């Protein structure tokens, strides 16, 4: 959907292009009066007829000064424009997909598409080209016919400096990161890179000119600058820019032969290095240096370090929109419960169909936090998410949960897809909506003693005094759910009755589901 910013700057822009065309028409009378008095000047060198000419060239030219005053302020005046549609395109319109990025990579929203952002800093490249042009025509005008004070003499320098300025630091906003630094085989991890493992990169000039098709050539490099590590970029580490159909004729440069080496002659999980992109743009008399630079990246040696990087990298691009903070974690910032339980939502809903529910995300505030009612004025740090084992245990909150978003992707998908996995409740909180439900109900969680991850079932029954029990099945590693999944475990789960008889003391799944409707289709 269009916004109302978006739909404004649109029609800036195709006003900026209509102020352009009408400033060439005028450059042509302009040039076409200069070219008529210079030419009668040149010439004829009763006697009123010589006396008839030189009243003609003073008119002509009093007509050319007040031409040239007229185009020197109406430049000035588009120059003034174009800051202000340039200043909206990227310090706001692209600062906005930046941060879209930041949030796509960390599993959120996947919009970041680049072709409204490269139609609209296209059209300002070429409206600033045809500016640049009508300001080199006046130089050209003005040493062929000058005069005492010319407007082109006093005012040509500045609208120079003005279009230069302008385009250099519009080819500079232009070369972005289109894809950040990212393993193939952990598509869903980009920014953790462990070392001599081929990763992959793309780099894009949003200045879609065809002039520059094969010509610009990308450099990319690592650590280009205390006690931190230094690593070498090996492989193919320089592409030529080019224009494909599969990007729609977008200049682009693919980078796939990449590793990283340990140069020779804080925490590893917590170290960023910035992953850099140079080239020299040269347009017509014009050296534009490009440099940008992907988002910090965590660098491992072993894949064991994967979960604590990808931790390092969810604090980061939750918290900043500051793409270069290398020594962020020197100092972490603080993050609010709801901007925490949204990157945890999305660490499930990038991986599966489903997202985190807000009972879910309720004894998962529970857990970190303690109890309450109301979560969104509470605060989490990255010692209480990450760097320390959680309260009474030898396990961090992250690495518990990282072993649970595994266990969904690799060992119990179909199951959390259709929604019938409570996945995240309190002990006092199943006991109390079990409590009300007939015997036999139950209802699938994950296990909060287990590092490494463990699912469980939550039934109520009655005893023969009549009092409601509500028990917990010692719960199933991952080796187990590797032999029988957790739908054929459910079903096939036998107790000895008071009559000493084997029985499932499963009948339904919360709130009244028959189980072998919910899980017989699993079998
Ligand atoms: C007390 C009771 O009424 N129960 C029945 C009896 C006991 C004793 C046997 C055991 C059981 O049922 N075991 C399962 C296998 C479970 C597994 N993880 O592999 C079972 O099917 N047992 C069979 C059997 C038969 C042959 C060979 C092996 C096992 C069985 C069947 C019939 C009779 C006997 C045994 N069986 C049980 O699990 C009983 N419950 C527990 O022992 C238990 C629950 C629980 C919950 C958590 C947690 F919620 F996730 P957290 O957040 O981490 O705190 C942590 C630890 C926990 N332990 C349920």
């Amino acid at each position: 959907v269009v916004t109302e910013k978006q739909q404004m700057l649109e029609q800036h822009l195709q006003d900026v292009r209509k102020r352009v065309q009408d400033l060439e028409q005028k450059m042509k009378v302009v040039e076409n009066l200069q070219d008529d008095f210079d030419f009668n000047y040149k010439t004829l060198k009763n006697q009123s007829v010589t006396r008839q000419k030189m009243q003609q060239l003073e008119q002509m030219l009093t007509a050319l000064d007040q031409m040239r005053r007229s185009i020197v302020s109406e430049l000035a005046g588009l120059l003034s424009a174009m800051e202000y549609v340039q200043k909206t395109l990227t310090d706001e319109e692209l600062a906005d997909w930046k941060r879209r990025q930041q949030i796509a990579c960390i599993g959120g929203p996947p919009n970041i598409c680049l072709d409204r952002l490269e139609n609209w800093i296209t059209s300002l490249a070429e409206s600033q080209l045809q500016t640049r042009q009508q300001i080199k025509k006046l130089e050209e005008l003005q040493q062929k016919v000058s005069y005492k004070g010319d407007p082109i003499v006093q005012h040509r320098p500045m609208l120079e400096e003005r279009i230069v300025e302008l385009f250099r630091n519009l080819m500079k906003s232009a070369f972005v990161v289109e894809r950040q630094p990212c393993m193939p085989m952990h598509p869903d991890r980009p920014l953790v890179i462990k070392t001599g493992v081929q990763f992959t990169t793309k780099v894009r000039l949003l200045v879609k000119f065809p002039e520059l098709n094969y010509q610009l050539k990308i450099k990319v490099c690592i650590d280009k600058d205390r006690g931190s590590r230094k690593f070498n970029i090996l492989g193919t580490n320089t592409k030529v820019m080019n224009m494909e159909e599969s990007n729609n004729g977008s200049l682009s440069a693919e980078f796939k032969h990449l590793t990283l080496r340990e140069q020779r002659c804080l925490i590893v999980t917590e170290e960023l290095h910035l992953i850099t992109f140079e080239t020299e743009v040269y347009h017509q008399g014009l050296k534009i240096d490009l440099e940008t630079h992907s988002l910090p990246v965590v660098v491992i040696s072993n894949i064991c370090q994967m979960p604590n990087a990808w931790a390092s990298i969810l604090w980061y691009n939750m918290l900043t929109n500051n793409p270069k903070n290398v020594n962020f974690f020197t100092k972490p910032p603080i993050g609010t419960w709801d901007q925490v339980a949204e990157v945890l939502s999305w660490q499930f809903s990038s991986t599966t169909k489903r997202g985190l529910s807000i009972e879910q995300l309720t004894t998962l505030a529970e857990k970190l936090l303690g109890p309450g009612v109301n979560y969104s004025g509470c605060q989490i740090t990255w010692a209480k998410f990450c760097k320390e084992n959680m309260a009474g245990k030898g396990f961090s909150f992250w690495v518990w949960l990282d072993n649970i978003i595994d266990l969904v992707k690799k060992y119990i998908l179909a199951l959390w897809n259709e929604g019938y996995i409570m996945g995240f409740i309190s002990k006092e909180r199943e006991r109390a909506i079990l409590s009300t439900k007939p015997p036999g109900t139950f209802l699938l969680r994950f296990s909060e003693s287990s590092k490494e991850g463990g699912v469980t079932f939550t039934w109520v029954e009655k005893d023969i005094s009549g009092k409601t029990q509500i028990q917990s099945v010692e719960p199933y590693t991952k080796q187990q759910l590797n032999n029988m999944s957790f739908a054929e475990i459910i079903m096939g789960y036998k107790i000895m009755d008071a009559t000493n008889i084997l029985v499932s003391p499963l009948v339904y799944l919360y709130p009244d589901i028959p189980k072998e409707e919910a899980f017989g289709k699993y079998c």
